[PDB]
């Protein structure tokens, strides 16, 4: 596996909190700038983040990212997610499930 964050740098969100953009080292050892549209791989399932879902941003507010959050310096995305009953919940997800494959952000 390996988190993308173990071989990437300078990660930020862009496009209104929808896109992860990072500099990822490739197999030649060079830095390659990569983007991954998080709406293609993260959903909002009744107020919780869902890996393998889609389109979370459509029912999220206050999207926030810290690429090196906490003592363990993990890439944490936070948002308020609406549940099916209309209530918003503060939620967090660690983006370390995203990999760097030869200079590209991927999710499997």
């Amino acid at each position: 596996h390996m988190s993308y964050a173990d071989s990437s740098r300078n990660a930020v969100l862009t496009n209104g909190g929808r896109t992860l953009r990072a500099e990822c080292r490739n197999a030649d050892g060079n830095w390659v700038t990569s983007e991954l549209d998080l709406d293609t791989i993260i959903g909002n399932n009744d107020g919780h983040f869902q890996w393998g879902g889609q389109n979370f941003t459509e029912t999220a507010e206050d999207i926030r990212f810290h690429p090196k959050e906490g003592a363990a310096e993990q890439p944490i995305l936070r948002a308020r997610l609406r549940d099916c009953n209309g209530e918003f919940h503060d939620r967090d997800v660690n983006l370390n499930r995203i990999q760097n494959v030869n200079g590209r952000l991927v999710f499997q």
